[PDB]
């Protein structure tokens, strides 16, 4: 059992992108409170359906939300990290 | 060309799994000349074809290959003979 785990935690990392996307793995990991390997791999489950799209600027890894194509809303006023 | 890039880099990280899998993401990253983020994201392109098995041992995440679970076969597509 693996696709149920990565299916569950992928919703939480994707939710933090709806706030503000173009964010790196360990920064995103502090808001969602997942391990760096767990956060990147949860985003990999989103990449399956292109719920995320990847850009590399200056060698850095950006994670974009699919919402900036169709519909996205930062109506939830910024989820602070831990 | 996000899927073109991650498709190339996933073939590189999976090639490393074909000869030595069940390895941690940063160790694998140093082998495939990529960063931890880039490697785990390329392993995410393997996860969308279930080519990797994600095993959290004492909290530590290891990624095995699909070659251990050889249940990727099935039954012939049954059709009428004519």
């Amino acid at each position: 059992m693996d696709k149920k785990i990565v299916g569950a935690n992928a919703g939480k990392v994707w939710h933090a992108l709806n706030e503000a996307d173009g964010i790196s793995i360990p920064e995103l990991a502090r808001k969602v409170n997942l391990s760096v390997e767990s956060t990147a791999l949860a985003v990999g489950w989103l990449a399956r359906e292109n719920k995320v799209v990847i850009e590399r600027k200056n060698g850095l890894i950006e994670i974009y939300n699919e919402g900036h194509f169709d519909f996205s809303f930062g109506l939830e006023h910024h989820h602070h990290h831990h």
